């Protein structure tokens, strides 16, 4: 067939019950995730092609970057709680991987301050149990699928995107194939 298990996607041998519809995982340390987000814009183009009533969830992971990697998962929780993902994603990726100016939790905080989040608001969120709950949700979701590589995208806790079965001679074609596969899987 045109889409086949083991090709554009794989099937989870143990399907995850109650999982978000479209679940993306990434790390601000992850060089391929930088490409996916800053160059290819995977999330946006997927989000874009999604059917109506299909929600998209994106979570950070801990297993890259040690202590700072864990700080970044908490900061992504702050980003989600405040609703400022579209303001901090670019400067977080560039601070970690382009300028390499992000070396501490304080450097992370600087990115939010510069993006216009007030110091008091960041700190209250950072220290909040709402954010601790959001950290826990990110860890649980990754745990549910034995997650050990990023970038990754899962559909309905059953299917895992497989970009390795896609041509990358043209970036735009790769992206739309990826997006159309997510759409196909969400309709499945
Ligand atoms: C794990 N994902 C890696 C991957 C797979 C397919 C294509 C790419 C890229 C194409 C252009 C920049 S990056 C990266």
């Amino acid at each position: 067939a045109q889409y086949e298990d083991g090709k554009q996607y794989t099937t989870l041998e143990k399907p995850v019950a109650g999982a978000p519809q479209v679940l993306e995982f990434f790390s601000f340390f992850c060089p391929h995730c930088y490409q996916f987000e800053e160059v290819l814009h995977i999330s946006d183009n997927v989000k874009k092609k999604l059917p109506e009533g299909v929600k998209m969830t994106k979570y950070h992971v801990n297993f890259m970057g040690g202590d700072l990697g864990k700080d970044l998962t908490q900061a992504w929780a702050v980003a989600m709680a405040l609703g400022v993902e579209d303001k901090v994603t670019v400067p977080l990726f560039e601070g970690v991987q382009k300028t390499q100016t992000i070396r501490s939790a304080s450097d992370i905080r600087d990115v939010f301050i510069n993006a216009g989040i007030k110091g008091e608001e960041y700190d209250a969120a950072w220290n909040s149990f709402v954010v601790k709950s959001l950290v826990a949700q990110q860890e649980k979701a990754a745990a549910d699928v034995q997650l050990r590589g990023v970038p990754a995208m899962f559909v309905n806790g059953k299917y895992q995107l497989n970009p390795q079965g896609m041509d990358t001679s043209n970036m735009d074609v790769f992206v739309q194939q990826y997006a159309d596969t997510v759409k196909y899987l969400s309709e499945k």
